[PDB]
Protein backbone atom coordinates (compact mmCIF):
# COMPACT_ATOMS: atom_id res chain seq x y z
CA UNK A 1 0.00 0.00 0.00
CA UNK A 2 1.37 3.41 -0.63
CA UNK A 3 0.36 5.73 1.99
CA UNK A 4 -0.61 9.65 2.00
CA UNK A 5 1.72 12.01 3.92
CA UNK A 6 -1.30 12.79 6.14
CA UNK A 7 -2.79 9.16 6.18
CA UNK A 8 0.58 8.04 7.27
CA UNK A 9 1.04 10.25 9.94
CA UNK A 10 -2.04 9.77 11.67
CA UNK A 11 -1.41 6.05 11.71
CA UNK A 12 2.22 6.52 13.09
CA UNK A 13 1.03 8.51 15.67
CA UNK A 14 -1.88 6.13 16.81
CA UNK A 15 0.77 3.51 17.27
CA UNK A 16 2.96 5.56 19.79
CA UNK A 17 5.62 7.28 17.29
CA UNK A 18 5.09 10.73 18.10
CA UNK A 19 7.46 11.64 20.33
CA UNK A 20 9.04 8.09 20.83
CA UNK A 21 12.32 8.72 22.72
CA UNK A 22 12.37 12.06 21.95
CA UNK A 23 11.42 12.08 18.41
CA UNK A 24 8.45 14.38 17.00
CA UNK A 25 6.30 12.62 14.23
CA UNK A 26 7.54 14.75 11.50
CA UNK A 27 11.05 12.98 12.01
CA UNK A 28 9.10 9.69 11.37
CA UNK A 29 7.19 10.67 8.27
CA UNK A 30 9.79 12.32 7.22
CA UNK A 31 12.25 9.03 7.18
CA UNK A 32 9.27 7.15 5.66
CA UNK A 33 9.26 9.68 2.83
CA UNK A 34 12.98 8.70 1.64
CA UNK A 35 12.98 5.55 2.94
CA UNK A 36 10.29 4.02 0.69
CA UNK A 37 8.35 6.72 -0.80
CA UNK A 38 5.02 5.77 1.57
CA UNK A 39 5.42 2.38 0.41
CA UNK A 40 4.76 -0.61 2.13
CA UNK A 41 6.13 -2.73 -0.12
CA UNK A 42 9.59 -1.52 -0.95
CA UNK A 43 12.54 -4.20 -1.21
CA UNK A 44 16.20 -2.60 -1.88
CA UNK A 45 18.99 -5.45 -1.97
CA UNK A 46 22.47 -4.66 0.15
CA UNK A 47 26.00 -5.09 -1.22
CA UNK A 48 26.76 -7.67 1.74
CA UNK A 49 23.27 -9.60 0.50
CA UNK A 50 21.17 -8.41 3.19
CA UNK A 51 17.98 -6.72 1.82
CA UNK A 52 15.81 -3.89 3.46
CA UNK A 53 12.11 -4.08 3.68
CA UNK A 54 8.57 -1.78 4.06
CA UNK A 55 7.53 1.94 4.90
CA UNK A 56 11.17 1.89 7.14
CA UNK A 57 13.36 0.37 5.46
CA UNK A 58 14.50 -2.30 7.81
CA UNK A 59 17.25 -4.50 7.38
CA UNK A 60 17.66 -8.25 7.21
CA UNK A 61 21.02 -8.14 8.55
CA UNK A 62 19.80 -7.41 12.01
CA UNK A 63 15.99 -7.33 12.60
CA UNK A 64 13.69 -9.93 10.31
CA UNK A 65 14.65 -12.82 8.94
CA UNK A 66 14.68 -13.48 5.19
CA UNK A 67 15.61 -16.76 4.94
CA UNK A 68 18.87 -15.16 2.70
CA UNK A 69 21.49 -13.25 4.67
CA UNK A 70 23.73 -16.15 6.63
CA UNK A 71 24.99 -15.18 9.65
CA UNK A 72 22.26 -12.87 10.24
CA UNK A 73 20.17 -12.33 14.02
CA UNK A 74 16.45 -11.33 13.80
CA UNK A 75 16.36 -9.20 16.92
CA UNK A 76 12.79 -8.22 16.18
CA UNK A 77 11.40 -11.82 15.64
CA UNK A 78 9.65 -11.86 12.93
CA UNK A 79 9.69 -12.25 8.79
CA UNK A 80 10.51 -9.73 6.99
CA UNK A 81 7.79 -10.22 4.91
CA UNK A 82 5.39 -8.97 7.47
CA UNK A 83 7.16 -5.85 7.23
CA UNK A 84 5.83 -5.28 3.66
CA UNK A 85 2.08 -5.43 4.59
CA UNK A 86 -0.87 -2.61 4.71
CA UNK A 87 -1.02 -2.57 8.07
CA UNK A 88 2.21 -1.04 9.97
CA UNK A 89 2.35 -2.65 12.99
CA UNK A 90 4.87 -4.79 12.94
CA UNK A 91 7.38 -2.16 11.02
CA UNK A 92 6.03 0.09 14.28
CA UNK A 93 7.16 -2.06 16.72
CA UNK A 94 10.28 -3.15 15.13
CA UNK A 95 11.43 0.73 14.40
CA UNK A 96 10.93 1.09 18.26
CA UNK A 97 13.26 -1.07 19.08
CA UNK A 98 15.95 -0.48 16.63
CA UNK A 99 15.83 4.00 17.89
CA UNK A 100 15.88 2.61 20.95
CA UNK A 101 19.31 0.63 20.29
CA UNK A 102 21.65 3.46 21.22
CA UNK A 103 21.82 5.46 17.63
CA UNK A 104 18.90 6.73 17.81
CA UNK A 105 17.45 7.48 14.00
CA UNK A 106 20.92 7.78 12.76
CA UNK A 107 20.53 3.77 11.93
CA UNK A 108 18.26 5.18 9.00
CA UNK A 109 20.19 6.39 6.55
CA UNK A 110 18.06 8.61 4.83
CA UNK A 111 16.65 10.50 8.30
CA UNK A 112 20.48 11.57 8.67
CA UNK A 113 21.19 13.10 5.05
CA UNK A 114 17.63 14.25 4.56
CA UNK A 115 15.81 14.85 7.65
CA UNK A 116 18.15 15.36 10.61
CA UNK A 117 18.67 19.11 11.03
CA UNK A 118 15.58 20.53 8.94
CA UNK A 119 12.06 21.59 9.65
CA UNK A 120 10.82 18.18 10.09
CA UNK A 121 7.18 19.69 11.00
CA UNK A 122 6.57 20.36 7.55
CA UNK A 123 5.82 16.58 7.20
CA UNK A 124 2.79 16.53 9.21
CA UNK A 125 1.72 20.27 8.36
CA UNK A 126 -2.16 20.59 7.79
CA UNK A 127 -2.80 17.19 8.54
CA UNK A 128 -6.00 16.44 11.17
CA UNK A 129 -4.63 14.47 13.89
CL1 LIG B 1 17.99 6.81 21.28
NA1 LIG C 1 18.14 -11.86 9.80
Amino acid sequence: KVFGRCELAAAMKRHGLDNYRGYSLGNWVCAAKFESNFNTQATNRNTDGSTDYGILQINSRWWCNDGRTPGSRNLCNIPCSALLSSDITASVNCAKKIVSDGNGMNAWVAWRNRCKGTDVQAWIRGCRL
